[PDB]
């Protein structure tokens, strides 16, 4: 009929309705509307600012661009995660502040319906939100879907450890995203007392960080986290990051005569100048020589002291603060296929030897953290199983993917629970077929496994059989459940327990039902062995 | 006497003293006065800032830069309308927001003299306030004489079309220039309560947008516009700008991903580097061959939202809004040299047939905005007549004046009649002895011939005729007293008609006289042929 | 027992303990506490802002870079004048507006004891505060020492002549640091109620332009300059510096069209760019052809109309603003060897005669300012004794010490004085064992020689006779007890009267005791040779 036309703060909005078979109410979809003013120029390294006014009606109908990031890898994760049919080719640009809205609400009429903010993954150095299409979820659970973006690398992390550049750029800006929510969602039939965040991989470790932050309390209502929490090291700096700065300016071809310089120096580069640095430091991808502990990962949240009072172990180590329902889960083989690949690790012969092992464990340090002294026990415990040596492969995989995911998760859920509100854990365990080509038909439950049940893949691509359509319907339900009554739970679901002492949780996948303890063992074995 | 040290708002000014032969009290003359902050750096492209306080005197007695321009095409239009003896080589600078003062006024004494702002012309491409002296007019009819200057081309008129650079500075800069009057004038003997604002070309166009901007209301009590007003399309940037800024990003190397990144781009490049891309775009100059309707002619004038609510048709077509004595008029051939021999028409052949005719018109589309389907019809209303080819040409020029200043100016000046507003017209008919060289002696009252009798060249220049010389003081009688009743009458000379229902106008020239329904064929043909 | 810890507005700093032998409590030093925030890229050429807070605890442990300027003549002049043992190699970089602490109070305890800021000297282009080591007299009087930086050069003092780069900006950074010591001393056991502020040379002149601000007021409490006053004209440019700037300008390869455009171009130069171009203005050097009045000597304080609302000649005319207890004081031999060899003056030859006298007193107009039409005069008041060639270099270096602090300083004394405020006068005559091998044992009381007396030097560094550590002591005990009760006597030291009418003022050096009418002679005869 006529397109949608909202009316924010900032001036009215234009979007497109699109109609997903089986649902009369067409969704109306609004791509690209800014939710902070273009960190370019000076505003590059601070935080996100409000938005200017718009005088008429201002266009969201196309997908806005990517905040720069090395655009293989970037492109590559897209098509990968993506859940709809065609992967959207995304544009690099620093002008990147941007949100999706996906609203099945019949705009004619006042709704309130809940909201469910998506921070997307990519270890905080590659990703888009445009790749995760809400359409689906929006009109099958009846939710308004928000996909939001944040500065990545450099131009959302870069920290020189004092006030000329405090860092966690990132971070903010998904605060300021959720603050827009607040102040506009109301506007899409969306309840902005009903707001729950969620996130996948980084987006789940920021979904963490958030929770800890005092500034964003009181801007969402329920928290979800995807394999990845704010004990996941790898993407959070500890100690100081002054080194880590000064190595990025003098890559950059910046003096590191103080920080104020630094971070002036770094503001005069040009957008591209920034991405070849981003490229030479080659992030993302696992160094094999030198010192392991030398190979930084990738920029990352650090404990500014605006966002992060202090470490999240020292956060979770209180019940002073607002909880709401928070739900943590995570994947069968988290270290499976697709992280492993993209770091482009080793591991081509297809098995591995217990010397070899304690090797790739240690130059895995700048994901794992094992002292090199640790290292033998650690793989002991892992690989001394069988003497098969494919095996050992396996085992070791699930060695890493404990230590990034497993127990991290785990141990946040505890805490969340012991802290006195609502905590919930799942273990999603399935293979789906929207998988790659390269993906072994042996590795389950890959990283971002989930990702295509939680978005309605199976009603956007094609291929799908009646056990994938019904999975997905499923965890929809269950999710945006918990975005209502900040419980899973619902006639027609299995029951979902309550991770509370007995430490029940859902084992998702083709047989769904509850179980107990999860990780329990890892959880306390590496307990010891990282005290030292 | 002792140098002229008059107090502004944000401080002393110093001028100088000019006595014009004949009259006792001499003018005190200020060059320079800045009335904004220069807009450079990160101010370009954004609304103009006031300008800062001086701690001392300031010495307002060196002609200011004039806004960078093609500095050939700028010199040569200073040349062609300066009224002054001797042409005042001008530097090019962005830094030109400044404005000229001459009041006649004994500061000494308490003074209260009508206003007088003059908008310069040139395509709001080129054109520069010291190029009109306002030493005889301030003295003969003892008002002050204002010349304000505003950014022009790329740097006044660049508009992404949204709210990252809404454009319409150059206009902005004007009505800024007026908040300063209002503000300062008064120190000056001039009346901030009889503010007259009057323009040629550009500035005529710009004067009929203030009339309509509600950004300046208030500001002046008077307007007058002289050869140009708001439908004089080929100044008026109507539907989707974002392709024109777009192709102006990249003729100066810039990307075009977002809006944001392309003002920000371009606040990179130099003062110099876009007045390159200013040559390239080719503005001034009428392209000949490929598509006529992707010649853009020149940036200017667009519905930002915050000047103009919306375009000037739309405007004029209500009676809700602050009228003002508007006095609009036109001369006998508008385009019969100075623009066409600017342009570089394809005409030096002396001589046009009714074919070669149709296919200029043609190409003369981002000047007259004719279909190709109405160039025949167009053609033959006004070439069908002689089989003279030497006379066609000439109908040909009026085809052209008629579109661009004929037709569009009565119908402006009917408008703000049926408003309820006083209004006036004229027709400037005189051949000036100041003319070029290089203009035929057959052409008579050409774009910009009045400005000689309206800046009483023949007081200043050489050479005029007593006829001249009594032609000037008229015309500067009927301004002047416009300027003060909003009437342009008074006991010396002729009636001068309002242009109420009976259409009435004063024929200006030679042999003045009142007169009927200007254009009043004109304007119903051309009505009729564009509603189709 | 642990490193000290104090709470400032902007954040906690941490620093350093330093025993001083001979005293039990240790002195705390903090080194790099930032009082501005970096006046880089747009700020540069503005005056200072406010600091940005910090997180958690600063480390104030490291010496601060030094404003950019010559690196040579910097470090040479850092040598010549560091009281400490080892001179301490400096960095350069635009952010260099920091300040050092050293306060001899138990931090454990309320402690409110006197104030002494010191403002380093380098004719306003070179210079540093970390040169100074404030340890001894911290401990010595027990007073809180305070070591302040200030733009230099370029940097500090490039002025427009009117509000788009008034200038000074020097000037206001060491008025910045004072604001910043009335609201964060008290945290260093300090007295904000009781701050003395004192320089040398430059830092004199500085000192005595303070006084005379509007600004400043308030913000000390008594104030002493050491060899340079604000009637020293080399350090204090009139008239118009318009042709200054341009000239810089120009040389930096900037345009001169206006103002603001050469602020705006040197706002892009890089500080490596600008470095050159001072290396290029070559100021420090006399020189020897061309006009000596075309030489500019320097780039110093100007008459903004901010910090300085009129010439320091004008202001010292009024007995209508905030008075204070002012020390005023000057050496034997102030031109003896220091500032003659570092402008690489021809006296190399060992003598002078009449004839070549004139010659550099010629050429030497940029620091005396003496006409052509005097030359013969002064230098026959002077040279016209002995016949001996060598005693002529002397008197001659005699003529200048006279001009640019000799007579200046008792000249504003005497003003100081009859303004109805406590005023006392010195003379340093004495040569410390601590001055370079090229200076010859025949020169007392050099430019600076009583810097190392001033800041316990024998306390710091090795070979002082038990004379010079006793002379240190002594004026120690002076001015520490000036800064206590605005009055350099105390029991144990000799009687230091007050410059009143009688002109008393004490002679320190081997012989310390009082005297009278200091250069009287002098200021009476300059005077009337200057008033022609
Ligand atoms: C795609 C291909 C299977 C052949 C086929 O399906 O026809 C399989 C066989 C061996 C596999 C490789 C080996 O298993 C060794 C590596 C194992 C890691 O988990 C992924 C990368 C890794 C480098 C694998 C990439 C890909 O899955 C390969 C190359
Ligand atoms: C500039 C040139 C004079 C020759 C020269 O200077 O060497 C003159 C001679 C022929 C002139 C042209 C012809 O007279 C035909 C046209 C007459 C119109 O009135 C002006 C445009 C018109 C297109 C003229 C432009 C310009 O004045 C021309 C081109
Ligand atoms: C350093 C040297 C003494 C040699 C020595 O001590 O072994 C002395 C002897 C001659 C001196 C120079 C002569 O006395 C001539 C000049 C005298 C001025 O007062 C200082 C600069 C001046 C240019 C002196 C510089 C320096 O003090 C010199 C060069
Ligand atoms: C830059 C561009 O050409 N794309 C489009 C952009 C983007 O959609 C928005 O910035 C959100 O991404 O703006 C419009 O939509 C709009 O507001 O009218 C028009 C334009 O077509
Ligand atoms: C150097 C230069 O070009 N600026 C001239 C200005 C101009 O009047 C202003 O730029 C406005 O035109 O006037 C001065 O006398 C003045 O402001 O004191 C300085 C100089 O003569
Ligand atoms: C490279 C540099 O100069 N910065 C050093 C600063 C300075 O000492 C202070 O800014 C005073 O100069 O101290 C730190 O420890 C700090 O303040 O956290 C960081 C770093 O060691
Ligand atoms: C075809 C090879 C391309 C090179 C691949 C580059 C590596 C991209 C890594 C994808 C980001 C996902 C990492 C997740 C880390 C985490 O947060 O746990
Ligand atoms: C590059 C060589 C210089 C050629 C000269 C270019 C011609 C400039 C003419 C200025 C246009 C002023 C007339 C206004 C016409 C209009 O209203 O559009
Ligand atoms: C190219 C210029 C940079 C060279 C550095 C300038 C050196 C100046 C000499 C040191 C300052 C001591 C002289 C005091 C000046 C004075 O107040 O008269
Ligand atoms: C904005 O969208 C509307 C609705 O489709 C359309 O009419 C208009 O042309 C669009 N404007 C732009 C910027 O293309
Ligand atoms: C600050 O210095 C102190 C010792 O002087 C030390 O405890 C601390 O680690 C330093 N902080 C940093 C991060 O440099
Ligand atoms: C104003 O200052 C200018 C530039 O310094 C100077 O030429 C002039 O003497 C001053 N005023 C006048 C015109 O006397």
């Amino acid at each position: 009929s006529s397109p949608p036309v909202v009316d924010t703060v900032h001036g009215k909005v234009l979007g497109k309705f699109v109609s997903l078979e089986g649902f009369a109410q067409p969704v109306a979809i609004f791509l690209g509307i800014p939710f902070a003013k273009p960190p370019l120029g000076p505003l590059r390294f601070t935080p996100p600012q409000p938005a200017e006014p718009w005088s008429f009606v201002k266009n969201a109908t196309s997908y806005p661009p990517m905040c720069t990031q090395d655009p293989k890898a970037g492109q590559l994760l897209s098509e990968l995660f993506t859940n709809r049919k065609e992967n959207i080719p995304l544009k690099l640009s620093e002008d990147c502040l941007y949100l999706n809205i996906y609203t099945p609400a019949d705009l004619t009429k006042k709704n309130r319906l809940p909201v469910m903010v998506w921070i997307h993954g990519g270890g905080l150095m590659v990703g888009a939100a445009s790749t995760y299409d809400g359409l689906a979820l929006a009109a099958h659970e009846n939710v308004v879907v928000v996909t939001i973006q944040y500065r990545l690398g450099i131009w959302g992390f870069f920290s020189t450890g004092d006030e000329h550049s405090r860092g966690n750029w990132g971070h903010l800006d998904q605060v300021a995203a959720l603050r827009w929510v607040q102040d506009n969602i109301a506007s899409f039939g969306g309840n902005p007392g009903s707001v729950t965040i969620f996130g996948e991989s980084a987006g789940g470790e920021s979904v963490s960080v958030l929770v800890l932050s005092p500034l964003a309390k009181n801007l969402f209502h329920r928290a979800i986290s995807e394999s990845g929490v704010a004990l996941t090291s790898v993407l959070v700096k500890k100690g100081d990051v002054k080194p880590l700065a000064e190595q990025i300016a003098i890559t950059a071809g910046c003096k590191t005569t103080t920080s104020a310089v630094m971070v002036h120096c770094l503001r005069q580069k040009t957008e591209e100048e920034l991405l070849e640095t981003t490229l030479k430091m080659k992030f993302l991808s696992l160094d094999l020589q030198g010192d392991p502990r030398e190979s930084q990962p990738l920029l990352g949240t650090v404990i500014d002291g605006m966002l992060l009072l202090k470490t999240p172990e020292e956060l979770q180590a209180e019940r002073n603060f607002h909880t709401v329902p928070y739900m943590v889960g995570i994947n069968k083989q988290e270290f499976g296929w697709l992280i492993p690949m993209l770091m482009s690790y080793p591991l081509s012969e297809g098995q591995l030897d217990q010397k070899t092992a304690m090797s790739l464990l240690w130059k895995s340090y700048p994901l794992v953290c094992i002292a090199k002294e640790l290292i033998p026990e650690a793989t002991e415990k892992y690989l001394g199983g069988t003497d098969d040596t494919v095996k050992k492969k396996d085992l070791f995989l699930d060695l890493i993917a404990d230590v990034m995911f497993g127990v991290p998760s785990v141990i946040v859920a505890r805490n969340h629970r012991d802290a006195g509100a609502p905590t919930y854990m799942y273990e999603f365990q399935y293979r789906p077929s929207f998988s790659s080509d390269m993906k072994p038909k042996t590795v389950i439950g890959d990283h971002g496994d989930e990702l295509f049940s939680v978005f309605g893949a199976p009603f956007l691509k094609e291929g799908a059989s009646e056990e994938e359509i019904r999975l997905s319907k499923m965890v929809m339900k269950f999710w945006a459940n918990f975005a209502r009554n900040g419980n899973p739970n619902g006639e027609g679901l299995p029951h979902w327990p309550e991770y509370n002492q007995k430490e029940g949780y859902l084992q998702i996948g083709a047989n769904t039902q509850a179980a107990q303890k999860l990780k329990d063992k890892e959880v306390a074995f590496w307990t010891n062995l990282f005290a030292k």
